[PDB]
């Protein structure tokens, strides 16, 4: 149970919801649990108001950004970050409503010694790279942890989500893809989401990250 309110950019941490759309769990810190629900995208407190209540952070392609939670990410889970071009601007509720989301980063559990080994449950932040070859322009950045401690039943996986509003400058000329939509990218049946992390099936090959392949340039 945690929010992701602080964008990390230029080597510094922004204020709560300065660049991140305030999410509906701002008090409860509870997760999104329905991947068919519009909340799976940016978890906004109010779809029509919250984007306009959010500033837009200017960052350069190739620079390191990230997200800090309001506490340590103590559930075991899978982390990801998606970008979408944001038209007319990152502070619009129209931004990212289409299938323009592409994955740029993930931090999955790894299957070693017959058990899943998860990223640290004592960190309260994640960082990753805006692709150097990313075209300059405005983007939504969606960062999530899919917490898997009770994910053995359908809808048991827990999504903790924050969307930052970006102005990317000094970019490249790449063509990002594959693109997906939120909602749309997840069904809830993925072997990385509908998963018993404690009793893995006998022929378990390894953790399969959900969603599309990463684009890094
Ligand atoms: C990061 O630094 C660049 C260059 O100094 C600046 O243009 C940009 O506005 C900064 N972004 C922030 C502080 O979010
Ligand atoms: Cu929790």
């Amino acid at each position: 149970h945690y929010t992701l309110p602080d964008l990390i950019a230029n080597g510094t941490v922004a204020a709560d919801w300065q660049f991140v759309r305030e999410t509906a769990n701002h008090y409860t810190n509870g997760p999104v649990t329905d991947v068919t629900d519009e909340a799976i995208r940016c978890y906004e407190l109010d779809y029509s108001a919250t984007p306009g209540e959010t500033n837009i952070a200017t960052v350069s392609a190739g620079s390191t950004v990230g997200m800090q939670g309001n506490g340590a990410f103590y559930h075991p889970g899978y982390f990801s970050a998606y970008l979408s071009q944001a038209s007319p601007a990152a502070n619009s509720p129209d931004a990212g409503t289409a299938s323009t989301w592409f994955k740029i980063w993930e931090d999955p559990p790894v299957f070693e010694n017959g058990a899943l080994v998860f990223p640290s449950q004592s960190i309260d932040q994640v960082t990753f790279t805006i692709p150097k070859n990313l075209p300059s322009g405005q983007y939504l950045l969606r960062t999530e942890q899919i917490a898997l401690h009770v994910a053995s039943t359908f809808g048991g996986a827990q999504f903790y989500i924050g969307c930052a509003q970006l102005n990317v400058v000094d970019g490249g000329s790449g063509t990002p893809g594959p693109t997906v939509a939120f909602p749309g990218a997840y069904t809830g049946n993925e072997p990385g989401i509908l998963i018993n992390i404690y009793d893995l099936p006998a022929g378990y090959t390894g953790y399969q990250s959900p969603g599309p392949a990463v684009w890094q340039g």
